């Protein structure tokens, strides 16, 4: 059998039934989800990659197709507008025929402009849940995005059915493949690009394959927190090495970060060791029940007790927390919800310190310790400048900084660290 | 085809399910539901408006009969004895024939009575929930209202079925009619009298209907929190109008306040749209997890900022909760649960549970003589107070259900501005 | 019409749910629960009691059946292979014909080698659950108490199903009777040995039946919070009393302590009568959501508190919380899980679970002695502890069942006092 296809079944279901509930609550014949279409570039007849629609890719693993819509109110099957295309300019893939197939009823459309055909008659009572706007209204859609239908789904999006964590095991299990090839590819002392290439390479991604635009670090840059350029002359010395790199698997997306010492022995590799150590119990935190807030006090008190530790600041733990100057380290959040989206959506009424971590929620634990000139700079412009060890900033400053994140699957009754049980030091 | 209906059944299913949890916690081998009966007037042969057991008709919608009896275990089907007498006097109605009748094995009781019969013979085990004390014990029953039993009930009662939900929503529509047709008679310049018939006709309400006396209160009347008396002769001037008023919609209560300035303008009117603000804001702080403490906080906050704000009183907010003036502004609570009863059976917010939100800013004499006495006294612009006085006071109350995910406002998704 | 009759179906049901979602969860087709085996004592021919697999029970009432086997998956009827021997030396019990039997497919096991005929043909796919691994590899099993599936239904073990909760209501039950027929024993001035068989004659239990072994200490032996043995002799002069026993219903166990003072009245008796409230006290910080770790430190502080009231100590409740002494007369939790294993298997207390609030202050020698030789020595009344020291120590231990709606003192509502 297949294991996935038999998770599917689950899953259509549920959003079934989330279907019933919101339409009955609204007072809706039914929920229509577009798909989208493909961006045209300005003044030219090029086009962006196309980005599948979060609401629609919920349903079915259906991500590389615009012009398809889903029209469904959750008692009846729901329909599948699917656009297939004749012409041959394009390779036509044969009719939609995989396990998912049967669970919707499929009208094939050829041309983008043929779908209200295929449409309700009576479209005044469907709510559109797509991107543009002007199309829907002109099919004669009046409901556009309902807050009360988009914050409903979104809510129970934190809520992971068991093919989507299926889903997203998988797509953890490719990107360490590229995680690894990534981590050698430093090692051998290769550049940021060439890295990058490793990466994309060994999860047989493409650039626009993946959930987010790779970060690929070395040295100086892991201290840019959003670093998105790859040099593609190697650094005359490798230090330093923090790539954030995901994959995706049927619009779900893996979201993992490691930094790396060139050597293996020195302070910096010592302090990323600190980091692991902190990253994982702070990984063990996690329980249903449990607020977000406290494992964030935790990860800063953390933080302090590791600036203390490594004489990067000449104060104790509770002092660093006390005076607030773990920000200037760890200028971000410790975790966020993840799925279809990286930042994934959810919560009560459209992460908060007091959102509780409830069982079938899937998480990003990462923390991180950066030495960032421009925020380093700030520190020094106030009466706290004299605490800290610049002597010994100075002398880290050249690796960056450091952040490991995995992607943790939270059940009733345990922990799924999907990233280090693939065996990801 | 009958929304209601279908959501019934998951309603007996719950109840069920309840009952069940609860006799076997307590080695019961059932309980028992009496509707409850009529009280004759002393010394007369007329008798009070009858006033169903709220734990009776947690389980149906039959609330104008007595002598009615619902004895279940839970696993059974539950039991249900149905009054019905045969006369020529009274109209006699056509035997339980809604939705509800097949979620019992109906007993008909033509006589009050001839019930014994019908219940358990070895009521040894069984509870008697109910006011009738004395009837149940000669009838055989020795556990009167079991607490357990009762706080069991009460406690999931806070937690509202589906049905219960749909109830709830078709009596805030019902109210919210009449509170239309009540502000409109208002600004007709009605008197209190009148504006209360008019409540009434819209909800097409009989006084005795009403989940609760209503309040019908103009100018300096509206800071009377528990104003009874309708005047039958209106105001020389109209200035405002409070009106706290409900319906009811099988046994489900809906408790909606409203305030007014007549004229639309001036301080008051201002002070109104203030408070407008504050209800709305605190409605929308409601959210599983939470603490109503710290809505309770906030509101007064909100009052402390409105009487700065207004130069009601001569202080920052912070000032004025410190010294707590607010409590004699803003005396009552922010909100109750509602339910089956008006005023239903630390504590946290949590999903399907429907509260009222009500924020009030009043002018009472008592409690102004009383901060007269306190020496907060050089601390209010008595001038400002006096100004108001005749208006007497506001409040704006919705009743909000609350989803897993949201919030539902049943009172403002009806449109009561 | 039975009792738990009813109760057992939903507790199948929840049991083959549980298994569902974990075989499908770890990849297996099914789990295999050995009951165990009678251990052979070493060159003899006598064995030990034997002692079945918690695993086991927790789907049935067979606990003194060894050889029989488990088999399931979650969806298909549980398998049972049944262990029934025959040969005129031992009595020959009637097939399984008691309301748990129907729950299961079963088959009947004459002698423990001829198993293999009756399980999995490809045990590839298939957990043992059990303690005789070279038995099971031996057998054909390779995956022995997988980890990931011991932790998951240890995990829900700690919600119990409402056959579970009846179950362990009888089991406090007996125990309580056995309480009082102990309690009597002590004031009637009988040896420890005697209180015991007084116990076990109570409740009808033989030694080896009971969940743990019971611990009756008097005087002194109250200081050691592990005393196993029974005095044949009686104590010269009759103080104090401390008795943990509790009994067993299939499968679930019951685990009370009581302290006593044979006179009832002095420093002791008061210092016992006052424990007694912050065990009531604590009992009922019992509530879903409640932080253990919040009771656990409110308990070191009543400690701290009489430790401070009877002067055993020299500094304010505070300071004695301050110094951690506290953890000198009171070094054992607060309370634990319980169910089919007496130590059932930061943590937030649930509804349906199962906690054993059993507060303590004790006379250990062994622990003054270290304490005596720290800064704390200049803190501590002396002459305040040679007057108790005497009396051993104290514990009040209850069993409490927490529902979402409200507590069960299981103990206590059975009479305890
Ligand atoms: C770019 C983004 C996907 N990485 P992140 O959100 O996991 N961590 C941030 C703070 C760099
Ligand atoms: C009379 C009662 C139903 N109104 P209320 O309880 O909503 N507000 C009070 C505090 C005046
Ligand atoms: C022997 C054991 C079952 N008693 P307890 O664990 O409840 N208390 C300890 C401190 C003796
Ligand atoms: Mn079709
Ligand atoms: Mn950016
Ligand atoms: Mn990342
Ligand atoms: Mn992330
Ligand atoms: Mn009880
Ligand atoms: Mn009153
Ligand atoms: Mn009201
Ligand atoms: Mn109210
Ligand atoms: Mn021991
Ligand atoms: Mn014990
Ligand atoms: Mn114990």
């Amino acid at each position: 059998m297949n294991k996935l296809a038999v998770l599917y079944a689950e899953h259509i279901a549920t959003l079934q039934k989330r279907t019933r509930e919101i339409i009955e609550r609204e007072n809706l014949d039914g929920v229509v989800f577009h798909s989208g279409q493909a961006k045209r570039q300005f003044l030219d007849d090029m086009y962006y990659p196309f980005k599948v629609n979060p609401q629609f890719k919920a349903w079915l693993p259906v991500i590389d197709n615009p012009h398809c819509w889903i029209v469904a109110n959750g008692t009846d099957k729901p329909k599948l507008i699917f656009y297939r295309p004749v012409d041959f300019w394009h390779k036509v893939p044969d009719e939609p025929n995989e396990y998912w197939a049967d669970y919707f009823d499929i009208e094939l459309l050829v041309k983008p402009d043929q779908v209200e055909k295929l449409l309700p008659y009576d479209k005044a009572r469907f709510a559109y849940i797509g991107e543009y706007l002007e199309v829907a209204q002109a099919l004669g859609f009046e409901l556009m995005n309902p807050e009360p239908v988009m914050n409903f789904y979104h809510y129970h999006r934190a809520y992971k059915t068991q093919y989507e964590l299926a889903c997203m095991r998988e797509a953890n299990k490719i990107a360490v493949q590229g995680h690894k090839a990534a981590r050698d590819a430093f090692f051998q002392g290769k550049s940021e690009f060439e890295i990058q290439q490793a990466y994309l390479l060994a999860t047989q991604h493409s650039e626009n394959d993946n959930p987010y635009g790779n970060i690929v670090a070395l040295n100086e840059n892991c201290a840019i927190l959003h670093y998105t350029h790859f040099d593609r002359v190697a650094p005359a010395t490798h230090r330093s090495f923090l790539i954030d790199a995901g994959a995706n698997f049927n619009g779900y997306a893996a979201d993992i970060t490691r930094t790396y010492d060139f050597t293996g022995e020195g302070e910096f590799a010592e302090l990323v060791a600190t980091m692991k150590q902190h990253q994982i119990a702070l990984m063990n935190q996690l329980a249903p029940g449990k607020l977000y807030g406290e494992l964030h006090l935790d990860c800063h008190q953390r933080v302090a007790q590791t600036l203390s530790d490594f004489n990067i600041v000449d104060l104790s733990a509770d002092e660093i927390v006390a005076k607030g100057i773990t920000s200037t380290f760890f200028p971000h959040g410790l975790g966020h919800h993840i799925g279809l989206q990286v930042h994934d959506v959810g919560g009560f009424m459209a992460l908060r310190c007091t959102r509780k971590i409830e069982a079938n929620q899937v998480f990003t634990i990462e923390p991180g310790l950066y030495f960032i000139d421009s925020l380093l700079g700030d520190l020094a412009a106030t009466d706290n400048n004299q605490h800290i060890n610049w002597d010994k900033v100075a002398e880290l400053k050249p690796f960056g900084g450091i952040r490991i994140e995995d992607n943790i699957i939270v059940h009733e009754d345990s922990l799924e660290n999907m990233t280090r049980e693939l065996r990801l030091r």
